[PDB]
């Protein structure tokens, strides 16, 4: 199913420490944001996404509209500005992230009542999977 629409609490994080250190995410930020569960909160509408990924932290917050490429800023991580365009691919939501890293984007896809989240910049993959609230 393509329907993402919910509140997602975190069940597994795999690697999201290499993932952030292939972003440049500085030490300290690193030490602690790898401590966190995360929950995500996603609306959706059709094409149009708003989704707000929280921690007691940090939080991200990022909006787009499917098929429509965005300049995202990534503020609260690596603080980047990325060409960012997200499609379906089957039921897989897929975004590539273009600019100063290679191979960077993520792919987010549900299996029956959970979330599952693949997140990659260079060499590195975080693997992470929510369960429906
Ligand atoms: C790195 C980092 C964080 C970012 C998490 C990410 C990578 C969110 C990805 C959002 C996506 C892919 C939306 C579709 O779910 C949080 C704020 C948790 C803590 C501070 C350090």
């Amino acid at each position: 199913t393509r329907d993402q629409n919910g509140t997602w609490e975190m069940e597994s994080n795999e690697n999201f420490e290499g993932y952030m250190k292939a972003l440049d995410i500085d030490f300290a930020t690193r030490k602690i944001a790898v401590r966190l569960t995360q929950t995500k909160v996603i609306d959706q509408d059709g094409d149009n996404f708003k989704t707000k990924t929280t921690s007691t932290f940090r939080n991200y917050d990022v909006d787009f509209t499917v098929g429509v490429e965005f300049d995202e800023y990534t503020k609260s991580l690596d603080n980047r500005h990325v060409k960012a365009l997200v499609t379906w691919e089957g039921d897989v939501l897929v975004c590539v992230q273009k600019g100063e890293k290679e191979n960077r984007g993520w792919k987010q896809w549900i299996e029956g009542d959970k979330l599952y989240l693949e997140l990659t910049c260079g060499d590195q993959v975080c693997r992470q999977v929510f369960k429906k609230k």
